[PDB]
């Protein structure tokens, strides 16, 4: 079995875009996804993507990972960064690293946002940089897995 | 269907009136609905009901109620309310504005049901005066959507 | 005088409908007590009101309504509620049952109107509903104060 | 008017007086102070008495103490102990040593009426032993103003 | 005619011996839940078992315990017992007594995961003894429910 | 010409100056408000002022200055600004802006005296700097009722 | 022995008047024992007396004291008012009412000794009244048994 | 063969099963160590047991358990587990493996007996489980110190 | 410079008035300095001004201060106010008296900025009437430097 | 198209590589900064760097470049980020919006490096991902920047 | 009876150099006051040593004290350190300086040993220096106890 | 050429013997680097020290002294233990072993100085004991880098 980059949104996610005429869209999950596949072919590396609204469906999912051999995740959690004790252990249980990625600033809202259950056992964060903050955490995941000189 | 009034039952409520209803009444949350539905169709509302015990489901629902253009949400989110951010979000998210409703009084009870991750973002709040608190949530958001007579 | 239902206002809400909207409505703390008076007249309801910003005049009315027969309270107290243990001691003293009612969300504001000295004693609270609030006590509490085939 | 020793109770024990608002056990308020008075002829000692539900009263009355020469205060502040920095600060800025007061344990109930903005500058504190409670500040008031051999 | 005990484990319990069985454990979640089964016949005691790493799932399956008329559960709640209220209020809505196991020492491990919002409301809890401790819980059920010995 | 300006002192303020040569000298609250008379009539600016131990009365006071026209209110709250959310209100409900004074400084004493409810809505706070801080705070009042140029 | 009335006295108590004895002068341990024994005897009452450094032996007293019959118990705790759960345990493990006192005022002091460990469970609390706060405890405990009265 | 596993009770366990304790359980002291004896005997095990009010006994014990090569505890601390630094450090500096037990839920009691100064330390606790917890302990312990396989 | 004032400002204050003046304002902080120095060259006394962004610079500053002879400092820490001990310690060590000041009102920012190592030094404390606030301050210690109140 | 673009380094970032790589040695503050200038050439916009251990030096360095006209800060505080008001205060105050970058993973390390006086005014932040995240800040600049490319 | 000096050792010093010397360390309690004594013989100096498990036995021994007249006591209180309010008030209600001592680095250790109920009142605190910080504390006795010149 | 042990001393305590020398002390910084520099000719060992108010001078020096060859620092980083986390990062980034010296008490003075971001990475801390403290440090110090049991 290989290596595959998961990337795994949490809830609330689905929503990008429909915002649409001003103030955030026209940009959607799937735009983001469609980048990040893309940025993953040309490295030649498989990368898998997952949303849901429901935690239990992300368990599973993070589950089927390890089983799948995943080599790294590239979690946005959204909420659940704030909640899930269960997410957590799912990722620790599992043994697959990851990164924390928000496309907001987290620090820049309610003091309730400032704390989370992943990112201290995450290798990373990034928050506050929009989509670009994914490509970002899958740039640094191509390099981890086929390290260093490409040619 | 299409609905102009959505409201929302959280985690555990469907058991109201199922164990010892002679100590604890007879009400059921069907009776709860039913007596709604009737409110709202004698304003010619179209008035919509959900519940359950399931976060993902509930948040499901409430992207749902975009879609169909529901104008404001009634929710008791239960235990919801002191857990769950993702539950904030969706209705954040949506900008559905709504009324948060509890049975009982929150702040008689333990330390951490004085804490609600809705109550800051609700229009209004009500607890603590049973089933009726959803019939007055319900008069408020009639003359809200639809003014008429004031009192 | 005596009366079944006490409706009593804290401290500033004289203002109310006062400098003018704006800033806010046009609504008076006399419409809400008219109408008031009229659903409770619709009712073979005997109504009181009371408003002061002296915490002790508040206190002493209270006094007045064990004297008086009342048997439930509604109060407002707006800023005492916070602050005001003598107001709490007032109520439990005479052992009448009380809702407690705001105009506005006590919880959408600073961090310090999250707290109250009355609402763990308060049969139940209602926020944020504007003048509604009040009527939804009161309906309430006709109904209440009906059958006696309890003991 | 010019008292040696001046007893002051707070708001809401007038109820001891009118029917009790819990309580033990129809003991009044005016026999307190009858107890009292009789205790300080006996001693050939002036003493007055106060009740007040509102602050402002409460004040004032000390204010007055200092014109009539009062030597020492019983004080049963009773909800305002908990609140009342005006009291500290009226106490502390005529400079009346006093004793504080209260008929119930206050540390046997909720959490808040552990704190006090008196106790700290009081001589002493009693709680808990009842109407009892004022009769010994009596004793040790009187044994301090007018020393006699062991009491 | 089903089950007189209820065993539910929480998220991430489905993974036990999972990986890599060398470092750490070889015992799986079935083998736990076989040596369960097998002591309750011993007892002539029908037992059931369920693992589910959705939270909905397992309120359902608690619900659905009131109408089995479950006598006791045993639950390892895992994660959620630090975050679920929907959880405590669902043992607590169908008032089937429960005893709350963890095969780890939860008080060794971070600040976070010393607070439960089941542990109050159980009937005892035991921690960090692995496997036993459902055996034990199991003990303690079958002489609560079925107290072999007149004593 | 119209513009006027309110000096409010609080509770205990009455004291200043009663045991004279040690404790905090001879200046008495009257000999401050003559100071800011005679400093506003130079400026041909009305001042009013008012002081009361009863916090009922200064929020009538100033519910009175929004129909009399003041232009802003110059606040020693004494005790109250630690304790008095009724005092917050009237000032917010009125909406005349107010500076906070102080004769001594409340930083340099108790914890308790750190925290204000007035403090964050206030133009400014002056603290510790005794009778000479109402002056200034007139100062500053007069400049923003009638700014001058270079002249 | 045995006794009624049984006083207790914890650590460092037995240093009173040792030490400066322009300090605190020159009351003792026992010139406080000696009153109170004389003060039970001419109540025909008997009253044991007890001193320790040690915990545990106070701790062992208490439960001698059950087996004695005595009905209540004057305790001074002294530093371990603030420390000893084990205390708190045994008195209410026996069932004895009893009454905290302090010579000293311990709200004057840090903030630590805030705290106890006891007087939420005493019928009552004095403090800061010096050696008659023993008197009075003993006063109480007396008419609690064998009742006397003017009113 | 040979084996000693220690079995320490704390402050004021001696009084079970007497009169009334906070919870009046039937069995004593005695009978709890009698079947623990039991239970240990048929493993071929010795069980010492030891009971003490004073910490400095228990402690004094832990180092003698050191010296006599006792191979495991279980201590239920009482009082002592939640103000004990000197236990904790008795148990860690003869670094004997250590199993913690309650008889009562320790988490459905006050707050401050949420807290253990052992729990962290301990290899597992049990609590709320009443004299079970005690046999619960030393089944663990006996497979620990005697793996079955092979003898 | 004889009964030599010396006026600090702390990080930042150098950008008064440097962008968007329009909007924020154009007053300059050599404006201030020269309001300052004029103010002071009317009642003959001698003042020196002072502004670094370093720490390092401010410390060694007040210390030559000290040999200078400066007899008061007017100081705006700015940030420094609420993260440098070491400021209140070079003004402690030199014991030269100050008062503090600030041209925003500290209170209605952020929660951080309520904490100063300042305030409870200083004889005063000035905040939120901009630059006025020096002036006040400057009036303030003329007075006392050089009383000339009485003609 | 050339902009300006500066990248801050805080205290202690010299030391990188100095000492025992591999502790995860070699790489140096100069080749992060050579990336970086030649990652900024590639896009023909101007990079400047700094870095220093003196906090002033930093402030210095900010308000040097408002007048320079840098659009962009990317800023990696070190140590700086948990303490230091005045650099928050020195970009809020010449408006330059900023990236904050941190090498290693704040979250991962004691407490008191969560917290941030910067983070919640950054446009967003990066940690844990190492000198890439540099690089990252410098592409979501560039992009902000000068959007129109290629892309 | 009669030592100048006197050095205290509280719970669990006896095990030192007790068990796995090879693995952490051979020093013994005896040696280090085999140093002690040698070190006070050369100074022409009294000392006497104490250890014990027990608190009770350690306040009298400093009761001991008062009457044996030591000038000095070097007390390394070990575990009752943190919580033996019992220990301060002994050293305070005897009033003899004290030096507090710890073998081991208090600050480097879990977040509860950070709290010292003697540091505030002691000369002064040595931590984490091993058996040199008694013979310091030593070293600073003798200087201040006799005259630095010798003969 | 370089030293082998580096004290440094932060700021303010450039003061030492300045003020009030017969109320102070007349010791200054001075003569305790000369007593160091003696002792340590003493035992062949060189000797350099260093003082700032300048954080930043601080840190360089720290990291000039890695080059240095520098084998132990004895700090007094005075105010800046309670605030530098650059001071902190500076020694574990150089890890160079340090040994935390305080002149005064620092228990003993406000709640702020309790916490220090070096002593929980020290190897030991000394504090309250004076000028002593330095030569404790150094004695240790010294028997670190060249012991003398080897001989």
């Amino acid at each position: 079995m290989s290596s595959t980059i998961l990337v795994i949104h949490g809830p609330n996610l689905n929503l990008l875009g429909k915002r649409e005429p001003e103030v955030y869209g026209h940009l959607t999950l799937d735009n983001i996804n469609r980048q990040l596949i893309a940025q993953a072919e040309q490295a030649s590396i498989t990368l898998d993507t997952f949303q849901s609204n429901w935690e239990g469906a992300i368990v599973d999912r993070i589950h089927q990972a390890q089983t799948e051999g995943v080599k790294l995740i590239i979690i946005n959690p959204a909420a659940l960064t704030h909640t899930s004790v269960a997410l957590r252990d799912a990722l620790l249980g599992v043994a697959i690293p990851f990164i924390e990625v928000h496309l907001s600033n987290v620090h820049a809202r309610e003091a309730f946002r400032h704390h989370s259950y992943l990112s201290d056992k995450a290798i990373g964060v990034i928050c506050g940089l929009g989509a670009k903050g994914y490509s970002f955490a899958l740039d640094y995941a191509i390099e981890k897995i086929q390290p260093s000189n490409p040619n």
